[PDB]
């Protein structure tokens, strides 16, 4: 048993609700929250941004250090910081950028960190402004993700339409 409340349940494993991640993160303090990151680790806007911008900055001073120890991260690949005033920790995953044009078959490989964490909130990697379709990036979750996964969608339409269109 755990906090996540509200969720339609689409999977042994996967979850799915239309939510403000940030909100979200901030009511359930969950062990692990997913950012959507860049390799730079540069939270300007979607999901990052937002996340960011709720821990009064906090988040980019430490991303900034870690970039400066470690270089950028891959695409495709995470690393685990701190949650801040939002989850005790922070996972920050890097999806393909479609409008960089990266390749779309890296959604999986970054989908496999969240293998690494028993439960995580998550929103739906590569979605948003990182150009890629929702329908494809939950499917490739379900068809990936093996530990207990809540997804906030930020959109209505969207969460309606990932619904009715799930199979
Ligand atoms: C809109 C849209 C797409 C998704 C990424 O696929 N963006 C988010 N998902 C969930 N919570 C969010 N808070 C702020 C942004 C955000
Ligand atoms: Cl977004």
């Amino acid at each position: 048993v755990n906090s996540f409340s509200g969720y339609l349940k689409l999977t042994d494993n996967v979850y799915i609700k239309n939510a403000d991640i940030v909100e979200e993160a901030k009511k359930v303090k969950p062990t692990v929250v997913v950012n959507a990151a860049n390799v730079y680790l540069k939270h300007g806007g979607g999901v990052a941004g937002a996340l960011n911008k709720a821990t009064n900055n906090a988040m980019q001073v430490e991303s900034d250090d870690y970039i400066a120890t470690n270089g950028p991260l891959k695409v495709g690949g995470s690393c685990v910081l701190s949650g801040h005033n939002l989850a005790k920790h922070c996972l920050h995953v890097v999806g393909p950028n479609v409008n960089k044009g990266e390749d779309i078959q890296l959604l999986k490989s970054a989908y496999e960190n969240f293998n690494q964490h028993e439960v995580l909130l998550a929103p739906l990697l590569s979605a948003g402004i990182f150009g890629a379709d929702p329908i494809h990036s939950l499917r490739v979750c379900v068809d990936t993700v093996r530990t207990n996964v809540y997804l906030a969608v930020f959109d209505k339409n969207l969460y309606d339409k990932l619904v009715s269109s799930f199979l």
